[PDB]
Parts: structure tokens; C-alpha cells; sequence
């Protein structure tokens, strides 16, 4: 079960891609409507603190629990309820984001995190599988 | 905030087991003779003996903060932890694996399941526990 606690081990997961289940492209087709929208999202993605994900342990209700926190651009996920199983490689994030997003990449990032169902990863990489309607997409992350 | 520093990549090493406001390292009557105390102090010099660790673990599909400890021959593995940073309370529940013959090891294991409150900083941790009608303290250090 050390594979699960390596996800919490003093690291911030930075978004690197949002694509289809077995796609080689960085972003799935139709995420943006034009080049200017994509360009503006890519500039927001270059900012260090934007599109981050953190697995932390916190003292909630007189007991320490593992939760998920994330920051897109203007919206935050703070101490979302986490279910994670190292044997079955399943994951579930429950709660609601604080703040609203105008950027399409930020909207996809926040919605996708609450729809995660399974994952895979190592020390430096994390892949989260999420359902987007009838499809299955993946959010890729990196940790320095 | 202060609570998660107790879990921050550190092992707590036992330094003393004494009375609530006592200056002595070990309370009077812990051992019956000089040879018993000497033998316990040699077991206490071993790095891996009388250690305490606050860790996060995936227990039944969810990550929880737990307590682990090693005395000499006995272990406490992922004991259920209740801890409150505001009121500085603490509770450790479960049972140790293995039996102890050493009196310091018996006191260490029993005392950990009877903790009720604490205080500490980056390098020091003090756990208050009830021993019958009395209140004793276990002191720890982290390098």
C-alpha cells in the first residue's frame, strides 16, 4: 500500500494533459472552439500555482483523514472527501468547487476531478480516469 | 497545522517516562533493582527500540492518520488515532502484537493505549497517560 502514500508524499501534482482513454494528443479534440481560446488556456497553464492537485492529510473532526485539494484558475477544491484503494487502483472525489470558472480548460479540470473513478501512477506521474458523459477521458499529472 | 508537524517525516524516540511534573527521567518504582534498570537502558540505546510514528495509511478504501510504535519484542501497527489540535487531546486504540518481558517495554506499550492529552513542538513530544488513579508522561525526541 506504499504506492498510495507515494501520491501524498510531499508533492504537488501539476496538470500536463486532458485527453481520451488511449490518446497520444495533449488535449482531446473539441476542448476549445478556436486557436485564441486554446492559446489563452495554455498561458494560464504556464502559471505555477494553476491546475494543481494535492493529496493531503488533515485534522478533520478530531481525527486525521486523507483528502484532495485542487486549484484550477479562479476556482478551488478544498479538502474534498477522498476514497482511494491501492489494490483495485480505484478513486472517488466528492464535494463541490468554491468559485466559478470562465476558462474552458479550468471548467473541464474541475468537472473531471469530481468524476474520477480509477487511476494509475508512479513517483513522478499520475493518471486519473474520469467519465465525461458516455466517454472515458484521462487527466495526466507530473510531480517534480 | 501544529498536528500535521507530528506526522512530518520523523520518528519519535522515547526519552523518559515520569510523573506529571517530575524532573527525573524514570518514575520511582518502574524497576525493582539496578540490574533490571541497567538491562532496560541497554535496550533503550538500540536505535529501532522504543520508537513512535504518526503515519497516514490506506485503511479499507480511505486514507486515515494512525499510530505505529515499536517497544522491544512488541509492536503497535496502525492503531486507531483520535487527535485534536485545538484542545490538544489524543486517544490511541487497539492492541499490541507480541508480548514483552522488559518492564520499560511493558510500561511503554500499556501507556500508549492510555494516552488522553499531549503537548509538543518540532523536536519534542509529551504524551499524558493515565496509570490507574495517577497521571504520568512519556517524553519523546525527533532528530
Amino acid at each position: 500500500e506504499d504506492d498510495v502514500m507515494e501520491i501524498f508524499n510531499d508533492k504537488t501534482w501539476k496538470l500536463s494533459r486532458i485527453t481520451t482513454e488511449k490518446g497520444k494528443e495533449q488535449f482531446y479534440q473539441g476542448l476549445w472552439s478556436n486557436e485564441a481560446e486554446e492559446k489563452a488556456s495554455r498561458e494560464l497553464l504556464k502559471i505555477t500555482e494553476n491546475f494543481t492537485l494535492n493529496f493531503n492529510c488533515a485534522d478533520v473532526n478530531g481525527e486525521v483523514t486523507g483528502t484532495v485539494s485542487a486549484h484550477a484558475v479562479k476556482a478551488n477544491i478544498s479538502d474534498a472527501i477522498l476514497k482511494i484503494d491501492g489494490k483495485e487502483h480505484t478513486i472517488s472525489i466528492s464535494g463541490k468547487a468554491y468559485g466559478s470558472e470562465s476558462d474552458k480548460l479550468a471548467k473541464v479540470f474541475i468537472s473531471g476531478l469530481f468524476n474520477v473513478f480509477k487511476y494509475e501512477g508512479d513517483v513522478h506521474n499520475l493518471t486519473l480516469y474520469f467519465k465525461d458523459g458516455n466517454t472515458t477521458k484521462v487527466m495526466g499529472f507530473t510531480a517534480r
